[PDB]
DNA sequence: TTCTGTAAACAGTAAAGCCGGTTAATCCGGCTTTTTTTACGTCCTCAATATAATGGGAGCTGTCACGGATGCA
């Protein structure tokens, strides 16, 4: 498993220093980094869920500005309550 | 020279934080009866009449013929 996976691993990371303007070959070096500071053990990757419902939140609270609470239920599909717990999340951080 | 293990490493089982929807729960404004109270017109109830008035039958019923009582005279 671990073959392919690296390997396509480098070539997104050189096509993203390509992108970006850095030279490709320096992903190698990124991804040794990652190899020595990443291991310990066998995990599956992911992403941010927790991030990912946290800026589905702060997405949320900025499209927000009142009655388009109604236009949040329509813009994806989402429920209220969640809603509320969003708004008042947003009062609770400074 | 031939037959054994062992550490790097990839499948597995279990559990819970979170989580993208799941349900119940309360509160502001509003229409619709639901019942109630007057207004009133209508409906219901009663009283009085001061010339004089003084006894029906109302259509009978149109007809058969047994028996068995029955109560008198």
């Amino acid at each position: 498993r671990f073959p392919a996976l690296l390997a396509e691993l480098n070539d997104l990371l050189r096509g993203e220093l390509s992108r970006l303007g850095v030279d490709p070959a320096h992903s190698l070096e990124i991804v040794v980094a990652i190899c020595k500071h990443l291991g310990g053990g066998q995990v599956y990757i992911p992403r941010g869920q927790a991030l990912d419902s946290l800026i589905r939140d702060l997405r949320i609270w900025n499209d927000f500005n009142g009655r388009n609470v109604s236009e949040l239920t329509t813009r994806y599909g989402v429920t209220f309550n969640t809603v509320y717990k969003a708004i008042r999340r947003m009062r609770r951080l400074k």
